[PDB]
């Protein structure tokens, strides 16, 4: 029963560009770094490239005065391979004592993806770092 939020940090730790697509919060809203009430457009991120050694930070929060959590999805795609999907991502940080969800799905064996930081218990889902590396087949 507290304010729900997530921060997703995509860190490209490989040598090949990765691209974000289809970023959509189904509950709550995307917001600016360090201000959970300052809504931003998904077009700030849609189609953006994360270059080698760069980070891209996405922040989402619920409507904390309406007992609302935040839920959303995005894809990473490979801009050198026709925007082939790398992985699909899903977050859910429901309001209350409810368990959170952070799911990475899909397959693309040219890429390795590692994540950590998620809080799956009660409370906000929190800060999740996603490391991306194109390893080839
Ligand atoms: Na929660």
């Amino acid at each position: 029963a507290y304010a729900q939020w997530v921060i997703i940090i995509i860190h490209n730790v490989g040598s090949q560009d990765v691209k974000i697509k289809n970023l959509k919060a189904s509950w709550g809203k995307l917001h600016a770094d360090g201000d959970k009430d300052a809504e931003v457009s998904a077009s700030n991120y849609e189609g953006k490239i994360v270059k080698p050694d760069e980070k891209l930070q996405i922040n989402a929060s619920g409507r904390s005065d309406a007992a609302e959590g935040t839920t959303g999805t995005f894809d990473l795609v490979d801009p050198a391979d026709g925007d082939k999907q790398v992985r699909h991502f899903y977050w859910d940080s429901p309001w209350g004592s409810k368990t959170n969800t952070w799911t990475v799905s899909g397959s693309n064996t040219k890429w390795m993806i590692e994540y950590s930081g998620q809080n799956l218990d009660s409370g906000a889902l929190g800060t999740i770092t996603v490391d991306t590396l194109k390893k080839g087949n």
